[PDB]
């Protein structure tokens, strides 16, 4: 049967290579049978009529297979979503031959997976034959698979299977870049050079992949078909530990389809989920959280930020988290920032936060939550490991009352892990501020704390009571090695604050910027003066000063001029002052004398190419400065006017920094 072969190889292409060809009788509706030749390639089987010339009657890919039922010996049936085809062959020595090849390919691709697991259903009634097979698969050796758990070989088969054009680019990227980097993350934005539709075979290839433990995309709006494939992977993958689809414009239906996949999956490997950016809208979240409740593993990290949750959503979710016995011992990161925590019962949230738990990072910011209520829970729950707590943009109480419960001071007295605290953007009246600061001073267990109070209205607050509000007073302050008090609108009252800080031995980084809005000159100088005194004191613990975005203009010089003789600060941010060329001339002299500044942040100062030049000159003689971020905004303007002199100088500056 030669002439009958070519005609075939002429319809299926040459090289493609066919490792088996067979004659078989396709069992067909109407108790009719039809005569066909069957051709076995590496990913794909074909059925063509025995006639010359051959038509192509039926094709199915080994990935297509749902089951095979064999039963009577010469008879093979294979089932697939498209259709199930029954077949009569000369001998069983022929079917076991056909199944031996298919399970061999599947072993060949798909390292680490039994070829039975792959074609879901395999039953031959003479059972001993099957057994005869499993070893046979066992019998042949497997060459170590290629990079990333054989991802390239699988991608190929999958493209052939779902009808996509195998992109060399994907193979190169995985075999070469991924391999060097030893990443176990598939990042859809690596494939941004291919078409959108082109991700489909790439993602679907992960269902049997045992390399990759993380699938991630951010800021890519994902197409309905791409999602179909993410979901399938989540349904079937025992190996996938982390899903991140961020700002993917997924919505509520996807939320539900994802609940679906997880329910469906007997053992998920998923402990980390980030879906921030997407409007899951509670119902999707409610749909998911139920699943989250019962997961084999319990959640390590969950980010659902800006998911368009309301209190009803957060409550449903938190109740689901505390449902799962594990989340308390497994959950180290919870980000619910950007949804609404205000005006809706949240009892289940405060309740979950309250059961002692392993959470390290809690982010409730721009949730408008209640500090007094959240602090109430953390106190019971989170003393042990919370370390970073972001609570910015929130109203101390939802109550109209002014008491500040003891739950609030007590927490900061009692925490053993706090290291980062952000209350920025929340009005703190004198009483709550006093509780918080007294609580942290009262705390030995903490050391190295960093507190962001920027934009807290400490101005209206010091004017209001204050003057012992820091000098609370008995303890202060050894706890806090970084503090940002910018944008509080201290104005003059900044002096009060400066002195309190100069009696302080802990604080290594201080940010004061944007506290100087319009101020009488007679007023401002005295503050900047105290500020110099502090910088210049021989005991100053301060390594970093930020005057950023002050809008001081000419007057920052008095600071900048101190910098020359300074020996303590290793970083300073003078950005955003409008200091101009005169400021830069002065900064440059500072840098000609000064030996201790690692980094200086200068942009938005309206510096001009002439200015840059003075700085590019100081640097050739300054060997200690290592970082001086390029003034993007000032340069771009500089470029409008003397594009030539400006580029020359900023690159001169960059060379010298690079050399240091």
């Amino acid at each position: 049967p030669r002439e009958l072969m070519e005609s075939i190889k002429d319809v299926i292409g040459r090289k493609i290579k066919i490792s088996v060809k067979k004659k078989v009788k396709l069992e067909v509706k109407g108790d009719r049978v039809e005569n066909k030749v069957l051709v076995l390639t590496s990913c794909r089987a074909f059925l063509l009529s025995a006639r010359i010339p051959s038509k192509l009657e039926l094709t199915f890919s080994y990935l297509e297979i749902h089951g095979v039922i064999c039963h009577k010996p010469a008879q093979m049936v294979v089932e697939t979503e498209k259709c199930n085809m029954s077949m009569k062959m000369v001998s069983p020595e022929d079917v076991s031959e056909v199944l031996a090849h298919i399970g061999t390919c599947l072993r060949r691709i798909f390292p680490g997976l039994s070829p039975l697991r792959i074609m879901k259903k395999v039953s031959m009634e003479p059972s001993e034959r099957l057994a005869s097979l499993q070893a046979l698969w066992d019998s042949q050796t497997l060459a170590e698979p290629g990079p990333c758990g054989g991802f390239s070989q699988m991608y190929a088969c999958v493209c052939d299977w779902l009808g996509f054009s195998y992109k060399e680019e994907v193979q190169w990227d995985v075999d070469t870049i991924y391999l060097t980097q030893d990443t176990r993350e598939l990042n859809l934005q690596d494939f941004s050079h291919l078409e959108h539709r082109d991700l489909i075979p790439i993602i679907a290839a992960l269902e049997y992949n045992q390399w990759f433990t993380k699938l991630s995309s951010k800021d890519l709006k994902l197409s309905t078909d791409v999602c179909e494939q993410i979901l399938r992977v989540v349904s079937r993958s025992n190996r996938l530990e982390e899903l991140v689809l961020e700002n993917a414009g997924l919505r509520i239906d996807f939320a539900q389809k994802l609940a679906g996949a997880l329910a469906h999956n007997p053992n998920s490997g998923l402990h980390t989920i980030n879906l921030a950016g997407n409007s899951l809208e509670d119902r999707g979240v409610s749909s998911l959280s139920i699943q989250f409740a019962k997961l084999p593993k319990g959640l390590k990290h969950l980010n659902l930020s800006k998911t368009s949750l309301s209190p009803k959503g957060v409550n449903s979710l938190c109740q689901s988290l505390s449902a799962n016995p594990l989340t308390a011992s497994t959950l180290t990161h919870l980000d619910l920032s950007g949804n609404a925590l205000r005006g809706d019962d949240l009892s289940h949230m405060y309740n979950f936060l309250a059961q002692p738990n392993t959470i390290v990072h809690l982010d409730l910011s721009n949730t408008e939550c209640s500090l007094e209520m959240v602090c109430s829970a953390l106190l019971r729950g989170c003393l042990q490991c919370l370390a970073v707590l972001n609570l910015s943009r929130s109203v101390f109480s939802h109550r109209k009352g002014k008491e500040v419960p003891p739950s609030f001071k007590q927490f900061f007295s009692s925490s053993l892990a706090l290291i980062q605290i952000n209350l920025s953007g929340t009005k703190l009246s004198p009483e709550p501020l006093k509780a918080l600061l007294l609580g942290l001073a009262c705390n030995h267990s903490l050391k190295g704390v960093s507190l962001d109070l920027s934009n807290c209205e400490l101005g209206h607050c010091l004017r209001s009571g204050g003057a012992q509000v820091l000098e609370g007073c008995i303890a202060e302050i050894h706890n806090i090695t970084s503090l940002d008090i910018s944008d509080n609108g201290l104005e003059s009252d900044l002096s009060t604050l400066i002195v309190w800080l100069s009696k302080n031995r802990s604080i290594q980084h201080l940010a004061l910027g944007k506290n100087f809005n319009n101020m009488k000159s007679k007023n401002l100088t005295p503050v900047l003066d105290n500020l110099v005194q502090m910088i210049q004191d021989e005991d100053s613990p301060l390594q970093s000063l930020s005057l950023a975005d002050s809008k001081l203009k000419a007057e920052v010089t008095i600071i900048i001029n101190a910098l020359g003789s300074n020996t303590s600060l290793t970083k300073v941010d003078i950005s955003g002052n409008g200091m101009g060329d005169m400021g830069a001339k002065m900064l440059a002299k500072a840098l000609q004398i000064n030996t201790k500044l690692r980094t200086v942040i200068w942009d938005k100062n309206n510096i001009t190419a002439q200015g840059f030049q003075d700085i590019a000159v100081a640097m050739e003689k300054n060997y200690t400065l290592r970082f001086m971020p390029i003034p993007m905004y000032d340069a771009a303007q500089a470029l409008k006017t003397n594009p030539e002199k400006t580029e020359e100088a900023l690159q001169k500056i960059e060379n010298y920094l690079l050399r240091n």
